[PDB]
């Protein structure tokens, strides 16, 4: 019920469109979509204007999709271009709701509020998921939480120790360096943890390789929801410039209140030609992002009622910084758009 | 939570009764559904008054419905005839609700509301399911969605021709005819689908005939949500009357208010004693009603919230009209009641 | 939400205690019960103070549960040992809300009203369950009904077919039955094999605040004091986990074939011992018929075998109303 709705959001992975529309619920909105015969992507509202069906339930007909119910047939702005019913005439009533989409960086963006808002100069920027010089493995993942959660957890990568310990627990941790840069509309958490044993994943990042390692976990949030991170992972003390890393694809986006989707990748400089290192981030995604992260933020959602119920508030620790930062410029944008009806 | 109560509704097919009580909602209220041994068909309020148990998880003694909870014993009528407790007393406390039932035309009627307002002149007429001239094979099948949602389904039963689109497919469906009758608690719509090529189904029914045909799809709607349709086909261009035909039942009584009960069936005048064509209209019913009907009205339903949070209304089309009255009747009885009770 | 608070509820059975946390909701309240190095149980409401997290997923650190996303640590008071960021400074703030909870008569009971309230002296009594003389087998049922449906079932003795009589007492009633001879069928099955000749039965229960029972199946010949008779006392306690839903605890503690495994696997049997599969389609059915009873203005009609379960059910409602009346 409370989304800010005046923001891009992904609403899928460009693999995951084709020709059979894909029927997927952003911000509590059904939508359709598909990619035409030409290649560009549309989003409609997943209601036909008629008798509701579900657009996304058909097929296209020279191009156009076309209802499975009665075969009203749309193109990709929702203008309704075939009436196969009596005079087969097409008042506007017949259009269909279409959404401003964006495919970039090898992702679909989407506008769920008003169109005329929609400008895509204000989409985040995620260029090195198409960087020739990177690697680019990810996926899709759906989580029974409200996304917010989730932006909690990944704004403190400090939760890796912990949550996903097997792979990520540093005995350097105690040694955390920690700053917070805030920006227009953009928010960092930057982490060091300096001279410490790499973890199994980062010993894994530098092929098994021990000795003494710097390693940098930040994080760039970008309006509402889109997160990419920065882990690296370097010898002695060398520049944080000149190191291994990947940048994680973070990004979430509602479905309902209570659930969202999340979109993640991992884009590196290293093992770029590679199967193996291809799987190690792809077994980590699975297990650590789709599947721990998932349980506690799960449980979390579970327990919401109560905590709601009582009047119990969360107690902040030093490692929040960031997260409640970003959660007050969310909430500040659900504010506004409060008032804006 | 909004349903017409005073009227007959169809609550079972005769051959899903027995000495062991049947379970089913209408209208949001549990029935205890069985036949007497004396064959005849009793009907009562799936409640025990003593503890709620249901009645329909019992069995019948001398007769009698026995609760499976303390074994009170209940007739027909919904009088306790014995109670196996103390002094064995049984003040009228202990009698359960009973509601009117007739058994015609192979349909177990019921009516849920104000008692003592049951008529059985007022019972819709479908003597071709009894009618020794007529082969009848049926079945009955559960959805996900209002009564309604099925009810304009079937009365611009037009849709055949996308929904079902490898059954009912007819290239003559631009030449299409409709024509709507009103009467009282009586609606009519009449389509004809004249010189075109007769559909996979239609052939089957010819027994697979050569040449042009002539085709017939009218349904008939009576107060609230009892439907008998006339699909008849014909060698080339013979009269509607002589032509074969299948007088179909199509029946919805509502279970919640987001649920049905559809009953179904086929009373044809040919091929009579014919396993195979029996097969034909059985697999039909399977494969369009069960199937592929289901699909549509259930996404449907799950868009309701949508389109009722936002303002969207329906956009009719030329087809539309006998459903959009039908429609009209049916919210002009809801109201009557509203005002009525 | 509508529950009775103030009074000990039983939230698990000591077997299913261990330094691996279990999480259970007890009254709508999620628990985090655990049993410490040192074998005393603790009992934690399973929400960490920093970010919600189930404290029941983590493990125990030098005997303190670990909150498994980032690592406050909590001793069995609920109070915060540690903590592994910045400063690492322990502000109150991070103390996470610990219930009084008691291990007596191989039970864990638990309080989870008002903690000032809690007085571990009014703990029902269920000592048989470790007297030395008996031989205790049991075990643990979830159902899907309101737990007062099972109260009444209980208190409706076995029904599944001096003499009557009903003893109301405070926060305490006993319904006794001692049948002589018999009609349809007695000695019982397991008493069979022990004891003969003519006979007296006997079937009583015990009822305790709120919803803890303990019954009484014996029998001995011609007269003979029920005391030392050959008899089985069993536990059955109802702990209610949301509105529609409960925990069931069942045991039995008898006095005879003691020392034969035989008799444990069915006196272990929820069917056997607790409620027949035949039953709990009907107590959940129950449920699933309440939206209806209170849409409309149906009211229970009693027969003459309520007596017992209708008292015992006005004696929560007074409960139920004495909290409600304090906020
Ligand atoms: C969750 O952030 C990560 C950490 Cl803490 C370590 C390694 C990787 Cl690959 C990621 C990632 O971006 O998924
Ligand atoms: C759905 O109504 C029908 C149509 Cl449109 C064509 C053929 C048949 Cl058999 C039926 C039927 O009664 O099921
Ligand atoms: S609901 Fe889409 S064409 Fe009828
Ligand atoms: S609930 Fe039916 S006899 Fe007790
Ligand atoms: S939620 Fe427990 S330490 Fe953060
Ligand atoms: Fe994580
Ligand atoms: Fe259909």
């Amino acid at each position: 019920a409370t989304f800010v709705r005046n923001a891009w959001y992904v609403a899928a992975l460009p693999e995951e469109l084709s020709e059979k529309p894909l029927g997927r619920t952003i911000l509590d909105t059904p939508l359709a979509l598909y990619r035409q015969p030409d290649g560009v992507v549309a989003a409609l509202l997943d209601i036909c204007p008629h008798r509701f069906a579900p657009l996304s339930d058909g097929i296209l007909v020279n191009g156009h999709l076309q209802c499975p119910y009665h075969g009203l047939e749309f193109d990709g702005g929702g203008q309704c271009v075939h009436n196969p019913h009596g005079n087969g005439a097409r008042p506007a009533s017949l259009n269909v709701r279409s959404f401003p989409v964006v495919e970039r960086d090898a992702l679909i963006w989407i506008w769920p509020g008003d169109p005329a808002l929609a400008d895509p100069g204000a989409i985040p920027d995620f260029g090195c998921r198409v960087d020739p010089a990177y690697r680019t493995v990810g996926g899709y993942g759906h989580v029974d939480c409200n996304y917010k959660l989730l932006v909690d957890n990944l704004m403190d990568l400090g939760h890796a120790q912990y949550v996903h310990r097997a792979n990520a627990q540093t005995d350097a941790f105690d040694r955390l360096e920690r700053e917070v840069i805030v920006g227009d509309g953009e928010i960092q958490a930057l982490m060091k943890i300096p001279g410490g044993t790499p973890s199994v994943l980062m010993a894994k990042f530098l092929r098994g390789a021990n000795t003494p390692v710097d390693a940098w976990n930040d994080i760039r949030w970008n309006k509402v929801s889109a997160m990419l991170n920065f882990i690296a992972v370097a010898p002695e003390g060398t520049p944080k410039e000149q190191s291994i890393h990947s940048r994680g694809t973070h990004i979430l986006t509602p479905e309902t209140e209570a659930s969202c989707h999340y979109f993640f990748g991992s884009s590196r400089n290293f093992g770029i030609d590679d199967p193996e290192m291809d799987g190690v981030l792809r077994s980590w995604q699975a297990q650590a992002l789709v599947k721990e992260d998932k349980v506690v933020v799960e449980a979390i959602e579970r327990r919401r009622a109560y905590v709601e119920a009582n009047g119990i508030r969360p107690a902040m620790l030093s490692c929040d910084e960031a997260a409640v930062r970003v959660s007050r410029e969310i909430e500040k944008l659900e504010q506004l758009e409060a008032a804006r009806l």
